[PDB]
């Protein structure tokens, strides 16, 4: 549980009750009353927009300073207390913007691995280490976790299975048997949209959620009837269903560095005891309500180590004013899951400025954004786009893809740095190919 003296400085505390055990609803009201009293100025990091919506509900009343425009309400003055995303939140430390040197740091769903999470961690449990101030990593599944099938509010049917990952006709009867609502984790986008589509056909109601699509597509678990939500790991952070079902295939992609030059996606591989873990904890949440079924169709494996994300928050790390020239550390737990050299990704000011906007506006993954402004390119100068070996000719539908640059010229997309993450579904391409052509 939650003690007042946790929030003394230099005490970093990881919350790590099972899922559904009321960290986010419960515990986290609890702390924030408490850092109020103390006058502590305090931030509340939220994994996303829809949970930070949520949050507001569960924190009424109190003088909460809501930094999104995902929550309607006026604000008094009072507010000592600010709550914001986690992406905003290094966002803002990577800007020249201001950001208070928080006495009281809580991060709820502490286990998010996007980059700026986890560069936010390192942050902060640098500041803690510092002296500067106290931190509260709430989590479920803390880094390093081993246990795929934590305590629950109810108990589970788990059952280890073959779930398919493309279309299927026959051998899966128990997929289309089930009368309740499932949630099924997929690797990807494009392969649930094969599943989505496979679920269609077969007359069910299907909601496919991804990282992109999430604030919208989530309003329609609630807004309209579905038999089943196909979702990426985003659904892993806090997202609550009123489900009876979890399908997980156990898989994930892996962005891997090759040979510091280019982005692949890998696998699908294993995912982690902490993503498993937490899958499986979107349901057996209701103590009323026993037997919700988890099947999986894998085993776990430490798939973070070697993950261009852990390399991606270094970048990201290594451009935040700390104090004079030291550089922030991961938080120790997952700093063994990059090999590189601290500082070596540290920007002088016009260049990071680039970098920022590149990964902002330009909406680029961090790795990309970095090759970019390390190079000594502007913002808006697109050529890099298309002057790539042919190595690095980007496809759609089997055809290399093209788009008019800026000139009205007509260009095949052959980026000088390829990461497949700009290209790896439908909607990622329509951005890249908007940004080549120099839109956005
Ligand atoms: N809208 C809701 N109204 C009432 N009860 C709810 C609601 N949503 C969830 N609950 C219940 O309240 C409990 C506390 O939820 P929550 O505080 O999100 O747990 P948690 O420990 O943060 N879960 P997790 O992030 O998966 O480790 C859940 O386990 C549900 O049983
Ligand atoms: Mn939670």
């Amino acid at each position: 549980c939650f003690e007042p003296s946790m929030l003394k400085k230099k005490q970093l505390t990881v919350l790590d009750l099972h899922p559904g055990a009321g960290k986010t609803r419960r515990v986290l009201p609890e702390i924030v009353r408490e850092a109020i009293k103390k006058r502590l100025r305090t931030v509340i990091l939220a994994p996303t927009r829809v949970v930070a919506a949520e949050m507001e509900e569960a924190l009424r009343g109190l003088p909460v300073r809501y930094m999104t425009t995902a929550v309607n309400v006026t604000h008094s003055g009072t507010e000592i207390v600010d709550l914001m995303c986690h992406a905003t939140f290094t966002s803002r430390l990577l800007q020249p913007i201001r950001v208070p040197n928080y006495n009281l740091n809580i991060m709820d769903e502490a286990h998010f691995t996007d980059p700026s999470s986890i560069a936010a961690r390192g942050y902060i449990s640098t500041r803690v280490e510092m002296g500067e101030a106290a931190a509260i990593f709430m989590t479920a599944t803390p880094p390093g976790t081993r246990d795929a099938f934590p305590d629950s509010n109810s108990p589970i049917m788990d059952t280890e299975v073959e779930v398919p990952e493309r279309a299927w006709s026959s051998g899966f009867d128990w997929v289309t048997d089930h009368s309740g609502k499932t949630v099924w984790f997929v690797p990807s986008v494009r392969n649930g949209n094969e599943i989505a589509a496979c679920l269609t056909k077969a007359g069910k109601r299907v909601i496919q959620l991804s990282r992109k699509t999430f604030e919208t597509e989530f309003q329609k678990t609630k807004n309209q009837e579905w038999d089943f939500v196909i979702t990426t790991d985003i659904s892993e952070m806090g997202a609550n269903f009123k489900a009876d079902r979890v399908i997980d295939s156990r898989r994930c992609l892996k962005p891997v560095i090759l040979d510091g030059e280019r982005v692949i996606l890998a696998g699908p591989m294993p995912v982690t005891h902490a993503s498993a873990a937490q899958r499986r904890g979107r349901i057996g949440r209701n103590p009323n309500k026993p037997g919700d079924e988890y099947m999986y169709g894998g085993g776990c494996a430490e798939t973070d180590e070697g993950h261009a994300h852990w390399l991606e928050a270094r970048m990201l790390l290594d451009n935040i004013y700390l104090q004079d020239g030291l550089i922030a550390s991961l938080y120790r737990p997952e700093a063994d899951k990059v090999a590189a050299i601290e500082g070596e990704f540290k920007l002088r000011t016009e260049q990071r400025k680039t970098f920022v906007e590149l990964m902002k506006r330009g909406d680029l993954p961090v790795w990309l954004a970095y090759q970019v402004a390390s190079a000594g390119i502007t913002y808006t100068d697109r050529r890099w786009c298309f002057d790539g070996t042919t190595n690095n000719t980007i496809m759609e539908d089997s055809v290399p893809a093209e788009v008019w640059t800026k000139y009205g010229e007509k260009r095949v997309l052959k980026p000088r740095w390829m990461d497949a993450r700009v290209c790896s579904d439908h909607a990622a391409l329509k951005s890249f190919k908007e940004f080549a052509a120099g839109k956005r």
